């Protein structure tokens, strides 16, 4: 459930928070609109697990595996079993044009998987963009009655470390690993005023990654419907945003600030970026792929 | 309103958040359960004001002025007019045994004051403790229909600097200025197991002050009803907590973690504690009083 009567926490023994010691001295841990930025060292997972288990929380995880991307599912789901919301109720929603090709992955107790058959668009850009419409369409079909939160991710990924209830909040985005240290003018927002995703050079908080966003079902429905409607306006005007759904996600989260922001621990590419000191954990990472080959 | 459809923020020009620069290097700015700890330098008030004005937010402020404490009202209310939620809708609720003695303070537009007549208990301890019952009783009489958030404060105080929408959240407490740097064993929690307010030596996050707490009307109703019911159990068992309502507030907020914590900028005593470097602003401060004299 979300927003229901909360019972009391049990007695717990844990280290006292240190008011006069910053939890991180190297990174920003709260946005200017008072949303936590989630890094290792900012949270006590024992306290959070108690809070969310007492609310009987169910987390949905959406993933699209269309055309050749079915190949990514086995590692994605295996590693999600090891690292994603372990101990909590989970419902995986695998959207695919090939149900027969979803691997039989053994799930832990309290975890379930549904296969949702959808059409396959020809262009990879359209496959990626139409996720917003598809997630929105399923936010009445299933999600509102089945889960409390939705987490929406790319499939060409693997979990390597804990991803848990510390992410859960009404609306979150994730810092894209290529831009967390960049100035806003260097962010690859859409810069053409003719697109609904347009963001001027002097605006922007962060560059959020298309590959990991989420929130309550209500907030995810809002986000995905808004991004889809914006993409349909652009299509009618003969323009396609520079980074497709990611461009529209960024416009939405500029104008509707997230209530948590995930650090790049939650969206990383070790091949391209290594393992910087500022990353104490690499939680959810890109898997190698010949992009051109696998998209066609 | 709270929790209603939020429109989009307008374009705004402000400094980019710095992911690789902490906003404070000297203090903890987020609790281990991911609640912001509100210090100067953690928030951009322009962004927050937009968010809360677009939701048409109304803030109630409760204050008790019973017996001789009517003397504190003029400065309290004058200074609240200069510093408290300016630009937002405010409803002051002055609880008193002497309506005739409430000063005629000129209010800004969009701000109103109601006088609520209540009984005066003999012992100052009872006056202080019975605020929980009284706030709870008024959470159906008025607050649910009149305000979005409630802020509940001591009257023997003055505002010296901004106290605004950065505090607003479902449930908040405030770090007591005498204990923010103290170890939990030094916190003056109730330590007798016979009291409902009992907290063992190895438990506790913070020592919250009785003089400044709040949240949504729903959460404040929960807190104040729980503290009152706990105080009635103690009374039936012939025990009175060491710091009265503050002891019960601390037990409640240990077991029901606040969604923001206010720094001691929001609850200070300059006579007793000076102006430490760690306090960039002194927002809400004790006024001098001969405690014994004014309480009897
Ligand atoms: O044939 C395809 C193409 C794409 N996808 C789905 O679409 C997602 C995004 O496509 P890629 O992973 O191929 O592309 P990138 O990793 O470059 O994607 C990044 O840029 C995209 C926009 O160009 C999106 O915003 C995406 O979320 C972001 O991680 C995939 O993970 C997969 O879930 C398929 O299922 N099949
Ligand atoms: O004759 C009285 C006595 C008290 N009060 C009200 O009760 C509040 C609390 O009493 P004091 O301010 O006299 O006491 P302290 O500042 O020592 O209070 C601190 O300790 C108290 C418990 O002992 C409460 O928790 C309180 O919120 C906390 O700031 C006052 O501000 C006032 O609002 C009156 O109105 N009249
Ligand atoms: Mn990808
Ligand atoms: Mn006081």
């Amino acid at each position: 459930a979300i927003g229901e009567f909360m019972v009391s926490l049990p007695r717990m023994v844990y280290p006292q928070p240190k008011v006069l010691t910053p939890c991180r001295k190297d990174v920003l841990v709260v946005t200017p609109w008072l949303a936590p930025i989630v890094w290792e060292g900012t949270f006590n997972i024992d306290i959070l697990n108690e809070q969310f288990r007492l609310q009987n929380t169910t987390i949905g995880l959406t993933v699209f595996a269309i055309k050749k991307y079915v190949a990514f599912l086995k590692l994605f789901l295996e590693t999600a079993e090891k690292h994603f919301m372990v101990g909590h109720r989970v419902h995986y929603y695998v959207f695919t044009d090939q149900p027969a090709a979803v691997p039989r992955v053994t799930l832990g107790t309290g975890r379930q998987l549904s296969v949702l058959e959808v059409r396959a668009y020809k262009r990879w850009q359209d496959v990626s963009m139409r996720r917003m419409e598809m997630i929105s369409d399923f936010c009445e079909r299933r999600f509102l009655s089945e889960v409390d939160y939705l987490v929406c991710v790319d499939v060409d990924m693997e979990f390597r470390d804990h991803v848990g209830v510390e992410i859960l909040t009404p609306l979150f985005g994730t810092l894209h690993p290529g831009f967390y240290g960049s100035s806003r003018e260097a962010f690859t927002y859409e810069r053409r005023p003719q697109s609904q995703a347009y963001i001027p050079k002097d605006e922007g908080d962060f560059y959020y990654g298309g590959a990991f966003f989420g929130g309550s079902v209500q907030e995810v429905q809002r986000l995905t419907r808004a991004c889809h409607q914006a993409m349909m306006v652009d299509q009618a005007n003969g323009i396609e945003a520079v980074w497709h759904d990611e461009s529209h996600l960024n416009k939405y989260l500029l104008r509707h600030k997230p209530t948590k922001v995930l650090s790049p621990e939650y969206l990383w590419d070790q091949q391209l970026l290594g393992w910087p000191a500022v990353l104490r954990k690499l939680r959810f990472t890109a898997v190698p792929k010949n992009h051109q080959a696998v998209r066609n």
